[PDB]
């Protein structure tokens, strides 16, 4: 049983993007509570090779635990298995890699979150209208599950049609371009889903322009996460609903379960559904993460 101060854990986001600041906060809080050494290790891009290199270094340093949010699941399966054969405890959070041999996944039930968005939209549109889906990186499991949940849920509504599903790699400028093109192609668009953190900010940015201002109030917009721009969009009426995950709680649990596994008292890991809050203007101050 390692002395807490000799315990070393590392937490890896998909990249330095806004959502993961909360995961860092929650992990750092839990590590400090636990008295262990903690590092936040950030990829430079979303590709995959970049996260393999990080795990090899961590192997090299005989660190005790690794928690990772995975950009693309297949890429990282091989190096995560070696880490485990070196005694390193490994788990995922936010975005899973199910065949990496990781002990457990901590995060949202992403297909169910999509399903919930679909019900919200279907009710809001009275089962009628063209809709578009804006995603981030096309290889992301959690994002693709969200999309699958939306499409399966919308199948209940014959009068709704998904006319567009497009990615952005969560580049805001790319998101703006995509949203601009969508609105031009579909003047009778009735709804938009943003299943990654950029979708809300991009839709609000585009709707708040001279060219598209008249679309304000015409569309039902549902977005993911609670980035300040998204909250401002919800405040301003450009966004009608969001889905808020529990990123702080993910980071906290990630460290706590790493420590428990490292110290040999995690009897049989099990996935944790950290849950997701449907947030509108009416409850936007009282949700937690
Ligand atoms: O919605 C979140 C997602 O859970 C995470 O994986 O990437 C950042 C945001 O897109
Ligand atoms: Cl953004």
């Amino acid at each position: 049983m390692k002395d807490a101060k000799d315990i070393s854990v590392a937490v890896i986001p998909k990249v330095a993007v806004p959502f993961f600041d909360d995961c860092n906060k929650g992990a750092k809080t839990a590590a400090d509570k636990a008295g262990v050494k903690y590092q936040w290790v950030v990829p430079q891009n979303t590709q995959g090779s970049t996260q393999v290199q990080i795990i090899e270094d961590l192997i090299s340093r005989h660190v005790d635990g690794i928690a990772i949010s995975v950009n693309e699941p297949k890429s990282v399966e091989s190096v995560m298995k070696r880490a485990e054969q070196s005694g390193i405890k490994v788990l995922t959070y936010d975005s899973d890699s199910p065949k990496s041999g990781r002990s457990m996944y901590i995060g949202t039930n992403n297909e169910q979150a999509g399903a919930t968005m679909a019900e919200t939209m279907g009710k809001a549109l009275n089962g009628q209208g063209e809709v578009a889906i804006i995603t981030g990186q096309l290889g992301a499991v959690n994002l693709n599950e969200r999309i699958a949940g939306i499409k399966k849920g919308l199948a209940k509504y014959p009068g709704i049609k998904v006319v567009e599903t497009q990615g952005t790699d969560d580049d805001l400028a790319r998101g703006v371009s995509v949203v601009e093109t969508t609105l031009r192609a579909h003047p009778n668009l009735k709804g938009i889903f943003g299943v990654s953190q950029v979708g809300g900010p991009a839709v609000a940015k585009v709707l708040n322009t001279r060219e598209f201002g008249a679309m304000k109030g015409k569309l039902e917009v549902l977005a993911f996460d609670d980035l300040p721009d998204t909250l401002k969009g919800l405040k301003d009426g450009y966004i009608q609903g969001i889905m808020v995950q529990r990123p702080v709680t993910m980071g906290s649990l990630a460290v706590d379960h790493l420590v428990a596994q490292i110290q040999g008292q995690e009897g049989q890991p099990k996935d944790i559904d950290t849950g997701v809050t449907v947030v509108t203007k009416d409850n936007m101050t009282s949700y937690t993460k």
